[PDB]
Order: C-alpha cells, then structure tokens, then sequence
C-alpha cells in the first residue's frame, strides 16, 4: 500500500514535467497556422 | 491511505487540464489540414 502512494508521487512529478514539455513545440505550430 | 486518494485527485485534475489543451491544439491542426 505504501508503494502505490509513492508511485503516484513520482508519477505526479514526471507527469508534471512532461506536461510542461509539449507546449513549447505547440506554439510554433500555432505560428505556422497563423502564417498559412 | 487517504492522502493517496488526494494525490490521485490532483493527478486527475492535472491530466484533465492537459487533456484539454491538447484537444484544443489538435482541433486547429485539423482545421489547417482541411484548409490545405
Ligand atoms: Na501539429
């Protein structure tokens, strides 16, 4: 039972970092859409 | 054990936000593809 709570933590941190990574690429796709 | 649930609720909220943002971007991608 301890482990799941710990996993949820580590997974929380790793989810947060990856969810921050996607946006930077996205904005350029936004700029390309504006250009087109 | 209750904390694990609270952290899991935080997981669900965070993903939710991310789940949205990505859908909002994919819609504009679809619009671009149809236009091209
Ligand atoms: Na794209």
């Amino acid at each position: 039972n301890v482990t799941n709570l710990t996993t949820i933590k580590n997974q929380q941190a790793m989810l947060k970092i990856i969810q921050d990574e996607v946006n930077s690429k996205l904005e350029m796709f936004v700029s390309l859409d504006q250009l087109v």
